[PDB]
C-alpha cells in the first residue's frame, strides 16, 4: 500500500516537493536468467533466489526546457552494483545455451 500511494503521488505530481525522490520496490528483478535454445527462458532461483532483497528503483522524468509535456520513466539499480557500475541503470546476467 505505501509503494502504490507514494507511485500515486508522483504520477499525480502537483506539489514539485514531493516526486523528486525515486520510489523503491522489493524483490522483482533477478540477474542471472537462463535462455535456452527453446522458446522459454528461466530466471534461475539456484544462483540467486528471488527471496532475497532486490531493490528496484523508479522515478517520472519530465521537463519544459523542451516547451513540451513530453514526460517518460526511468528505472534504477544502484544497490548491489556490478562493474561498470554506471548508477542510474540495470544489468542483466544471461546464461546462453
Ligand atoms: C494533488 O492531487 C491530490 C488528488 O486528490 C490532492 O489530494 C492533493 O491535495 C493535490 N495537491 C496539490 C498541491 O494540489
Amino acid at each position: 500500500v505505501a509503494t502504490r500511494n507514494s507511485i500515486a503521488k508522483m504520477i499525480a505530481g502537483n506539489d514539485t516537493e514531493s516526486s523528486n525522490t525515486p520510489v523503491t520496490i522489493e524483490k522483482i528483478y533477478p540477474y542471472y536468467v537462463k535462455a535456452p535454445s527453446d522458446s522459454n527462458s528461466k530466471p534461475i532461483k539456484q544462483l540467486l533466489s528471488e527471496n532475497n532483497f532486490m531493490n528496484i528503483t523508479i522515478i517520472l522524468f519530465r521537463d519544459n526546457v523542451t516547451k513540451s509535456n513530453s514526460e517518460w520513466w526511468v528505472l534504477n539499480l544502484t544497490g548491489s552494483r556490478i562493474f561498470n557500475q554506471g548508477s542510474q541503470a540495470l544489468e542483466l546476467v544471461v546464461f546462453n545455451d
